[PDB]
């Protein structure tokens, strides 16, 4: 059956911290000025065990890290440097140097900071550094096929065509054998791998131009390392130390940083008025919030809701966020809402669309929550801005692209897991315990935001109204379950009578059926336990807002 | 290697009920005089789906709560109904009403209870509190004992749920017919045991003499039962409980006299650590009473003060030889100066003297390593005398094998590091905490037999972390490989042995995974957490019995 101990992986209990290591006070004291120099003195000896080869370890921890940043595969996020753990007799080897910090340098950074310093101490000035990778508590020859086979395993490493080249040449010596590999006629015997640069004629166009301008070999050698070793930690606010650059490159998905104050209560309180007020169904807020903020990998940190590109080309054209029923009518009502504010704005008080897409979201659920009896208030923290299109990089938003979206209803055709794995992987990427995925299946299903508006899933009498009514007629057994005669992978359900009733699809009875998803279920679908379902469902709602804030605070 | 997952078992991440959220002050507020009701109605119907019974679906609920409480392993304690799914859609319009109020376990056990109370019986009791996560004349006998041993049943109790068992599914009519006519099976047979053992025998006669005795007798057998693994009595919540204690609950004497606060507390330390006794000593008598717990059904623990009883002072671990005797004649002797010359009502227990000495002997440890630290001592326990402890019940809490005392007996079904783990797990400690207690028992001095075996420090009573820096340094290098057998040993660059290991202590020093743990707390800067989190640990370890104050 299903594994539900995915969700909960690396716990707050197993870790020796607890509670008081925000990971961004201690760093940011660190004293790069002199742990480098540590660094330079433990490399540049011999050892009795593990002998030097010709002294510095330099080849050593590059390589190594290398290696350990060479794991990533776009097609999920994970791998990188900073997860999990990829010799390990180094960590017996730079223990002399973690000694004197201890919790203020965790190992990835000081592995991945020991093969930069490696490099920059081998006759080279790398681009830069910036620590905050937490460490995770596990821790024949041809020349066209070795071409393609180079491009294709450094494109599920997102390196295109002069980062593979740049990254060759320097992984292998700043022309050290540049030159050598046009000096003469080569030959073969029982390597030639690297002449596929002189075979194949899309390299020719940078390779052999680097012949005659060395230095742009080491400029973009600098900015390939530097996207080598940072690609799986995020966007520019996680980067820690007093080591960053001062520029911002285009494959961090940047964001431009704020230039107008943030809303403060009132202004919440008028935008909430003014939003609903215009005419906008809660299956429509609901749903553009969620699609907004519901493209988040929590393994590459990348995606989110932050920056506001759902308006964008590379997310309105996805056939999950659909682009026929509302996605355009909404984000035209929320940009003139952020016009007319932004025009008669009071003082230097503005709004940026990625504000109003999250603060429609939680509007709607407010308003839906009023209507269901209660009165709750979801919390809302602005910061987020808008990033144009110029900063979006079209060909890197289609990996984000859900094949499969398990709190929508949303199944692709081609997957490999067949209707619920894809729900439980979901729900690992944006970081959501068992509690969570369960209330946040429960309230999407009720509230409405299945893809195409499809009746698959809606338990309720009575739509637009936040209720238990999913976990309420989910247990009811007066119903039962069979495959509908239409088999198209819905779950039909017929009452006593023999009329059907509900409908439902494999997400919703695998919640229905299951062993935890059951007991979480009649948790949340017992008697007088409205209330602690709201509490909890505004909570993971929030949650799943803020996943993309924290880390670009 | 080792599987550390098994450590952080049920976190508080995935129960959707938060950490602000205590079964007892909810399911003891619920009318168990509705409940009843409620439950006899769900379980008198028909429900279409599931072909029910003639008219009561009792004799599948009694079924139901036996076979879910008769997988009771006493060698571990793992099983019991504390730890189908067609019943659970047939007490589902009970539990609506309820929810939060009424675990599953308790619902259903309390189902399959009342169910028997109302097919012509009177039941002895009830607690709520369990939450949720072939020719065989003798060989059938010898077959029904044993599998009922392996539960911890008399050869009364057993003849009692087996008569009473084949009956609700006083009418007596198992025994009547047992002996009419001839009766022999010539193809049940099984029920002949009781019929030609003479054990069995020499009672069931009486029983068929004494009808009214077996109703009692079957009562008690259900009663323990159902209760076997819920814990002492002070976890029964519900105002079902009966009101008398039976042997089987290891029972404790109620507490006769004030508690000991702020003042008495330092004066007792004072004359503890006043009385010349090594850290050794105080530390490993404190552990050996506090670390004979079972986190699975409950039962062991430091409260009732048992350490100077029969049944866990023979123990081999404990080594009653060396030093076991004289820290307890000390303690009582401490104990009876305390006790007559006292101000006023105020009296102090065996077993909270033991965890006093624990506790001041940290103290005056790390008082010695530089510190100043005081350990949180909440008083409470109690001493419980001979009459009240079982021999026989306690021979299987012997530990057979103890990591943090790096004790290895002969007959081990697993390697040495296994072992520890399961026992880190029964004491429902997480990692930080086992390899933190590891560290600080290896550097007090609580090895068994007191042997050097682990002791990494320079100079010992002393609570530094100088067992986690002198592990990861790489100035030494261990003979033998760490991970093949035996004892290892460590040399320097001099070829000089200088440290001696184990099996126990040279995995938080190989493993990958808990080797991240021992370079939190080996570090330059981490002494001071280090002691912090060795007193957390020393205090979560000797509260863990302590189900009175919570």
């Amino acid at each position: 059956r299903l594994n539900l101990k995915v969700l909960h992986q690396n716990p707050a209990v197993a870790d020796p911290m607890g509670a008081a290591f925000d990971y961004a006070a201690e760093v940011a004291t660190i004293d790069v000025d002199a742990l480098t120099r540590d660094i330079e003195e433990v490399m540049t000896t011999s050892q009795p065990w593990w002998p030097a080869d010709y002294g510095h370890y330099g080849p050593l921890f590059i390589r190594m890290a290398w290696h350990a940043a060479g794991t990533y595969r776009i097609h999920d996020g994970r791998g990188g440097a900073g997860g999990g753990m990829q010799l390990d007799k180094a960590r017996r080897l730079l223990w002399p140097v973690k000694k004197k910090y201890g919790k203020k340098l965790s190992w990835a950074d000081l592995i991945v900071f020991a093969g930069n310093c490696a490099l920059e101490s081998m006759g080279f000035k790398t681009f830069g550094f910036g620590f905050g990778r937490v460490d995770q508590w596990e821790p024949n020859p041809d020349p066209m096929a070795a071409a393609v086979d180079i491009r294709e395993t450094f494109r599920r490493m997102a390196m295109n065509d002069v980062e593979t080249a740049a990254l060759i040449v320097g992984g292998h010596t700043d022309n050290s054998f540049l030159e050598i590999l046009y000096g003469y006629e080569w030959e073969l015997t029982k390597l030639a791998t690297d002449l596929s640069l002189r075979v194949d004629p899309i390299y020719e166009r940078i390779t052999r131009r680097w012949l005659e301008h060395p230095e742009e070999l080491a400029d973009e050698f600098a900015k390939a390392w530097y996207k080598l070793i940072h690609r799986d930690m995020g966007p520019v606010a996680r980067y820690l130390g007093p080591l960053v650059p001062k520029q911002t490159l285009l494959w961090q998905d940047p964001v431009p940083a704020v230039s107008h104050d943030l809303v403060g209560e009132a202004e919440i309180a008028s935008l909430k008025s003014q939003i609903r007020a215009s005419g906008l169904t809660v299956s429509q807020l609901v749903s553009t919030a969620w699609a907004a903020a519901s493209s988040f990998r929590g393994s590459d940190k990348r995606g989110g809701a932050n920056g506001g590109r759902i308006r964008l080309q590379p997310q309105v054209g996805w056939e999950v966020n659909d682009p026929d029923g509302d996605l355009r009518k909404v984000i035209r009502t929320l940009e003139e809402i952020q016009e007319s504010f932004n025009s008669a704005a009071p003082g230097n008080i503005k709004v940026s669309f990625a504000d109003l897409v999250v603060l429609g979201g939680c509007a709607a659920i407010e308003k839906a929550a009023k209507a269901a009896g209660h009165n709750i208030t979801v919390p809302f923290t602005p910061g987020r801005t808008d990033a144009s299109q110029e900063q979006t990089d079209v060909e890197s938003f289609a990996v984000l692209e859900p094949k499969a979206d398990g709190f929508r209803n949303y199944l692709g055709k081609g997957n490999p897991l067949p209707a619920e794995y894809m729900l439980l992987d979901k729900a690992n990427l944006l970081t959501l315990s068992a509690p969570e995925m369960t209330v946040l299946v429960g309230g999407l299903r009720v509230l409405g935001a299945n893809y195409k508006r499809l009746p698959l899933g809606v338990f309720t009498e009575a739509s637009e109204s936040l209720t238990n009514d999913f976990f309420v007629n989910l247990l009811d057994m007066g119903i039962t379950w069979e495959p509908s005669p239409a088999d198209d992978g819905t779950y039909q359900g017929k009452d006593g009578s023999g009329k059907v009733k509900w409908t439902g699809s494999r997400v919703d009875l695998v919640f229905g059926s299951n062993s935890e998803l059951r007991a979480l279920v009649e948790v949340y679908g017992a008697d007088d336990a409205q209330p602690k379902f709201v509490q909890d469902f505004v909570a993971a709602w929030d949650k799943v807002m803020n996943l993309d804030r924290f880390d670009v605070r």
